[PDB]
């Protein structure tokens, strides 16, 4: 409750900025475990976790099967297709959104520190300061002194592409 | 036993020459390790961006666990040793670029400059016992790791292992480099 | 409380007419989505309980969402009732409508030409369902639909006639809410 | 600091620890039918009621039909099992604690006065001084000024009853 | 590098909340040791009344020549070691009764308390590193060992290993423990 | 931390009984060490004036790696070991002389003299645990070292190993002289 005159700013660009994003997790014991956050024009349901949305329209979606992904994809109504997760395709090194911490951008993996994200959280997007999203985490991976976040993003020619780094984590 | 907040018995006195840390405050903060052939220093050992680049030239244990007990295979067409890191020395350890502009890169026995396509360093340096360094920007970037290299004249010329400007990794050497 | 919460109270207490907003206090019909956007309302009266045939969805009171309806077709509607706790039901019955304005959920609708009467797109997609207040909290109408009618906007309702008989009350041209 | 009191009498008075340990509402279309909740990390629920526990994680449990005991038993999982209080064997005969009022142990006869329970929310247990659960209350019939229940008082041995004076309606 | 004859760097200052040291200072004065393999620490062992209760479950070497070169057969049964103490540890460790009553007794991470038959700690514990660990009165006597138990809600329910009011040593377990 | 250049912590007080550390500073100086056989000290062993004087009798290591790993053969007709000893311990460990004046010479456990031909400290010596002491000068140079020899009523007297007047290493030994 401290209150005293220093620069806000939401410590770091992610406290109000993730949370404003639509990304819903419902589980079956009603809480987080991986989270359905919509991109685009269309969400991205974790496909191995069990659980619906937080919200009526989206979670009565029938998504389609990406094992390719990881996750599952499906339909976005109008209701909240202008205020889903606006992109962004590249990603140069540096500090990104992580609701949890940041990662830092590193040889196409994100990178939280340890502990941070990865299991029980991910599908959490990572947001640009700029407020883009590059990429949807599906789970690890501890890399000891941080943790890089499996991610799927878009590539230089803009498709979505699933990453993994090697032994990761189920969400 | 008494109770200040005291900093620094050391090195933070008022007056300072310069702030030329780069080569000693990171480089220690590097996580490179010893092989030390029993104690005796005969070269250090490092994690570079993923792999390790153990000196396979050099005998001994190093200090880890994770690193000393650790079978690594054969680069003796470069005379080095790979990883087979795990996962407790990964994520931010000698971060790096594969090409060198003539510049002033560094490492514990001092900085490296050169004009056109090498490594020298003035003499002095020691190849014996050092070697396996890596080559740290003031920004704490790699380029290269030490393989010695004659003294000559005024500067000790330098051997190293180092990237390719296609990050192929290569070794400069010149005629007749020191061992480690 | 550090900004406005209302605790400084207020410098214009009740030296006026009350307000045209305490019978929506009353309101105790629910809103109904078809997945998460309000189609329409369900509406009780006398503790029987309708909602128009247009919405889907629907209920989020679970004891509402638990009744099997009966549907009214040239109401428009499905009814049925409220069981076991009923009055809940404060949505009262009216028929007598002197031409005046009664109280609904966008402002009082105005009451001429057998007609209960909005202004120019006061009324939105949802406003099925509506009920219509009485300045005695009593409900004269319950909004089917509606139509615009240039200056203002006309409701399709499901209303009574002076005999207190039900009619569908519809404008030519009518659309749903 | 937080109690704000004149001068009180110095007694549990049926909230520090009652409405601490809170017994879980049987609901069924809004109206609650019963209380149920978690003793000696067995789920009790009240075989004369129907609806719906509060948790999810007890509505979820299928229970066993005691029909010589009035409760659905079943087993809790670990998610309250600790807090699944108490009993101590005794049956001092005095006045207990009760989420209305008090209850007398008289002549082996639960007596709390009248109006007092007896409504339709029968499943509160009897609490200790000691907040160690006496008897969940299944029914009861007003004794004119005063009432007997239908309750569970384990026994002298620690041993399950339904234990119900002469006319005792299951409120 | 100065004479004054100084007490207590870190805890006695003037204000004291309270002197619950009980679960603290016997416990650390207690002959206990851990089991690290490969120096992570996987459980405590300690010598209690007599013979070692070394953990079955935990690999590892302990801190004491007299214990961690010395092979000790298998309580399969209830997941335990037995001792095989050199004198040097024994006529005061870790002294016991076989009972409990209903109240305070302890270890590292915290004080146990449970109402009829068994053990259960506040939740956060931690099963995984710790257990191997006596479990001593505010006189400082044990009763049981940790085996573990799962996190319940409000209160970490607990396994151990203990004795019967005979005496006879048993163990107390509750359905899906926590391992070591 | 903070800033003096402080002299002697311990024994540099003003008042001095005496300035007899001829048998504590110099000895600690001395390359000696234990053999400790797990830890336990069962005899110190030392390099003199050249070979190092390993106690035969004595099992356990050294704190040297260039003599602990160091296999040296039995002179079991005196009980002892000798050298091999690498250069690093060489040029300047335990000058001596092969004969004995009747004087003050030392070591760890006090002072020894005799009148004729031995060697004897006072009692309370100690000659287990101890033994495999050179018997150095005020000078600091060895005539002998110790080989136990019992307690005899007023004084200890001594066996050694020592040296011949013609330089001959020869051993000094009463009647059931004491174990190492």
């Amino acid at each position: 409750k401290q209150k005293r005159k220093p620069k806000p700013g939401k410590r770091q660009r992610m406290c109000m900025k993730l949370e404003s994003d639509k990304t819903f997790p419902i589980m079956l014991n009603g809480q987080v475990n991986g989270y359905a956050c919509v991109v685009g024009g269309r969400v991205f349901k974790p496909l191995h976790v069990e659980g619906r949305i937080d919200n009526e329209q989206l979670a009565a979606i029938k998504l389609k099967k990406a094992s390719i992904y990881d996750l599952e994809y499906g339909d976005v109504p109008q209701c909240m297709k202008s205020d889903t997760l606006q992109y962004t395709s590249d990603k140069p090194p540096g500090f990104y959104n992580w609701h949890h911490g940041a990662v830092q951008y590193e040889n196409n993996r994100f990178t939280v520190p340890r502990g941070v994200g990865g299991k029980g959280d991910s599908g959490r997007p990572i947001l640009d300061n700029k407020g883009r999203v590059v990429a949807i985490v599906l789970g690890g991976v501890n890399e000891g002194s941080r943790t890089a976040l499996s991610v799927v993003t878009w590539n230089q020619k803009g498709v979505t592409v699933k990453d993994t780094p090697e032994g990761s984590e189920p969400w």
